[PDB]
């Protein structure tokens, strides 16, 4: 209460309570004035592959999505050797202290006060009728390490745009524009702070194993199975074989590899590729309304050993990186790459095809011949692993509500919810600088500049799978780099900067197939 | 109370239910000071068709009467097109957060 | 009950309570003798795409399964210019009023 | 119940108890089968004053509105003789003994048969979903004879039509189609009958009285008044005269002669009229969208004495005249006339106009001078008499909902009300005729040739006014003309033909103003 008290504590640790583990974080915001209190449409030019037709903002939004802003390297570390699994169960939201400051420019010197009256005011969106930006894996996340202080991003969305003569961002009858003052939000002074809590729906456990078995390898050796096939036509007589005696593509099999298809891969070293200047001519591409799109990332599919490929796979980058860019003779130092290797046991690789076919019919004259199949689709009885979840990568999306979806979990990775964690908006209360005397009925154009600052916090109740496996001899597991290093791994360099070394991937210990 | 916390909430929203609808709608306001606090009579010159007398006041007022101050252009579609007619019953009224400000 | 008094009456109309919707229609209908009280299979000829074998059987039947039957285009519009879904729960059928004439 | 018993019984009386007169009626109708079942649009052709859009419906409807319905000559006698007032309360209508009849031609002769299984379908409409085209003053009412059968009349509507190029006939985006099945009728064979329950809302007691002293006239005779004007301006000073000393033109008085409007006036001598082919040009006329309406019944302005108008005053007809048109040297035998000159105390005469007024402002070189108005409207403070009702004329009529009307009485006379009697609507159910073996998709174009007919009743509880008047003398009453005639009044002639002899209106009785 009162602007001499203050409205909350720092809460940042992690709890691991048998099958249970909750995880507290804090950190220190920064909120300015976007868009000078003024909403603002917002479209390309011209007829092409990006255009767009949508609003810009003067809100703004937190966004706690990503892992690691939950997780410190040492707790994904003993999570992810301890467990085969992990869901979320609940979450609880808070900001307190927050603190309003003005800003006054004489001659070119700013000079910041402190505005114990002013407000902002912030609601959660419960019901999910404003546009969902989340999950679409943006900036502006909690940062990874707790001293961190980060600003928060602006809020905005797009919508329908239409074919107008040269210009396909001309807007439709049907472009929607929602206000976010037609909101019931909550106005919060100094001495007041802000909560709400969540509750997770029922998913399953992402799988934190890699397969202890190939599908083709699954059988045992030592004897050959009762099934019988037609080996060899020759002699003008069938002779059937049958299946065993340690020829192991004879088998016959339950279950078939995951779907796929095939992807360009590009050698690691850069001297054996091919000098293209853009790989957007060669890129896996699926198209919508006309214009093309990337397909990235696809389906779960490794590439070869030593290979990568175009938007394949998730990729990150240190602090070390600013820009849009970073080039090497092989791939760069501060370029984060992932692996999907662990997956080649039952999902299909991206280097070739995912089997043959016959080709045609066959008589006495003529030789039987088969084609190539390079893309596969979903078929009955097929298993696959879904892309697994990194330190740095997204927790959740929202599954887009439609008359159908299969299998709907991100293609990024994640789990897939049909009513995610409410987006949390947030804005500076605008206050009009000195009107004039006599009446004037437009709009008031100047105001007051002036931002805010406070602290939030993300608790999250993450459940876990114990693990019981009887296996003999010892398994990988996540282990510090053994090089003395200048720095010291996931820690601040002498200039003070966090730099994450490499991602981690959940997937340690194995299970049975 | 006191300086420190806030004397109210946003409230913008219209609630349909059954037969009644009940629109809420907030606004910033900014308010100077006229005349230097004094009272002022007006009047015109002359004769003519327009010719008048009155004061003029160091005072200032709300005024919501307009319609679209309570409803948004999708509330008034959704209400011409469903219904035979409509009329007022209660109105609520607020202010809160008031802040002054010296130059 | 007897000759003299009516099994049923006309019921053709449309309810809209809170979330739920009734719909009422009642059409006159008229049944010849169909293949002079026989069964006879059906059959096609030769080779080719449309091929078939069959039964005609002297039997008629009642079919409501098309939408309109239930909506009339002002309740069509009414219904889909102000709601996100709909689905049927629960259905009621009669027949009444039967009269058997002889040629 | 059954087809051997009866449904109902004959009830046609009036019984006399007090301040209530209750009032049964009994007819036999006939229904046909209108538009082969079908439902058609009605349309006008080209520009013109009389253009229309329509509906014509195969329906069929009672009509009891007019007042002979409802009493016989006696009884209106016995009623306007006696009271001063009356209105109606509550009304009670049935039908029974329906029988449905089929019709079968073989070569040129009809066979006329009796289906037992058929049904007739009736509703009312209580809500007034539909169109109302009762209060129109249409024919195919019970007959005022109880030994008339009558036969129903068809339903119909019409509704807007719209600007096309040479036609004004084109249908509006907003020109209603009402289908009468989409209502929840009611079927009934020939043992089962129908029956409904109504009841007025309160509405004033129209007046039979006849005043029994004149605005102008209000006043004692034998004193002067009080109050001073000026009379005369002559020798350079003003003169004040004192009202009083019996000259009444200058008397002050609170109230003035009621609204009304100048009318063409046309004598009963037919040497004297000017030969007009059509009296159209020269009616009073009001016009709507752009088409002009003869202007009909106006106020009840009376004409001259030996005078009448067009269209000013309602008129009837006997039995005797057939056909659109009759024609005589003075207003022919078989038209009933009537006429409002027991309102010349109060309304105005339609002979000239309303009064005069000040035309211009003085000084002592010109004179002051005065121009006529020809036409009033409602002012404060002024009185006026309704348009009487007759023995012939219609009972009441729907105010149409709207957002004002004033003094909403019909101009035809009656009680207007908010909400009226509702209609009533009768089918025959179509019966096909027998279809063909092979299936074919197409609407059944052959139906069984079937009418049907029955009994009604309607009984109506008549609210009145008693008559206390302390005036020595004796008063006009209504009485039989005194002739000895060929055919007794109000009775059949030879031929069996029942023939009102003359409208009776209901004011004879006088009242103080």
């Amino acid at each position: 209460d009162g602007v001499g008290q203050s409205s909350g504590n720092w809460h940042c640790d992690s709890v691991w309570m048998g099958d249970r583990v909750l995880t507290k974080s804090t950190r220190t915001w920064s909120l300015p004035t976007y868009n000078n209190h003024l909403y603002k449409q917002i479209n390309g030019s011209g007829t092409g592959d990006a255009v767009y037709f949508g609003y810009s903002t003067p809100w703004g939004y937190f966004d706690f999505n990503r892992f690691h802003c939950h997780f410190s390297p040492r707790d994904w570390q003993r999570l992810v050797n301890n467990h085969w699994g992990i869901r979320p169960r609940r979450l609880n939201f808070k900001l307190f202290n927050i603190q309003v400051k003005e800003v006054t420019t004489t001659d070119g010197t700013k000079t910041i006060a402190n505005n114990l009256t002013s407000t902002v005011q912030v609601f959660a969106d419960t019901e999910h009728q404003l546009p969902y930006i989340l999950g679409s894996a943006h900036e502006g996340c909690m940062p990874p390490f707790p001293a961190d202080v980060f600003m928060l991003p602006q809020y905005g969305y797009l919508t329908l745009n239409g074919p107008g003569s040269n210009n396909n961002n001309l807007s439709t009858p049907s472009s929607a524009f929602y206000c976010l003052e037609y909101f019931p939000s909550q106005m919060l002074r100094t001495g007041n702070n802000f909560v709400f809590t969540y509750e997770f729906e029922k998913v399953p456990f992402h799988s934190m194993f890699m397969h202890n078995q190939a599908l083709d390898r699954l059988m045992n050796p030592l004897v050959d199975q009762y099934l019988w096939y037609l080996d060899a036509t020759s002699g003008n007589n069938l002779t059937f074989r049958k299946a065993g005696a340690k020829n192991f593509p004879e088998y016959f099999r339950n279950w078939i590899p995951g779907p796929g298809c095939r992807n360009q891969q590009w050698n690691k070293v850069g001297t054996k590729n091919n000098p293209q200047t853009g790989t957007w001519a060669s890129a896996n591409k699926w198209r919508l309304q006309g214009r093309l799109n990337k397909y990235a990332p696809g389906q779960p599919n490794a590439p070869a050993e030593g290979f990568l490929t175009n938007a394949g796979d998730l990729a990150f980058a240190n602090a070390k990186a600013t820009g849009a860019t970073t080039a090497a003779g092989t791939v760069p130092a501060d370029i984060l790459l992932t692996s999907e290797s662990e997956t080649t046991t039952t999902n299909m690789m991206s280097n070739n095809g995912w089997g043959a076919i016959a080709s045609n019919n066959q008589n006495a004259s003529v030789a039987p011949t088969v084609q190539y199949e390079d893309s596969a689709h979903v078929l009955p009885g097929m298993v696959w692993q879904d892309r697994d979840i990194y330190l740095q990568g997204p927790i959740w999306a929202k599954i887009p509500e439609t008359d159908g979806h299969f299998h709907p979990s991100p293609l990024m990775g994640g789990f897939g919810l049909k009513n995610p964690p409410p987006q949390i908006l947030i804005k500076n209360t605008p206050v009009p600088a000195d009107p004039p005397t006599q009446f004037s009925s437009q709009k008031i154009n100047s105001f007051i500049t002036q931002y805010s600052t406070g602290q939030m916090t993300v608790e999250i109740e993450w459940e876990l799978r114990k693990e019981n496996s009887k296996r003999w001899n010892p398994e990988i597991q996540y282990t510090a780099n053994f090089n003395n290093s200048a720095n010291a791994q996931f820690s601040v360099n002498n200039n003070g900067l966090y730099i994450e070394d490499r991602t981690i991937g959940t997937r340690y210990l194995t299970h049975t197939l």
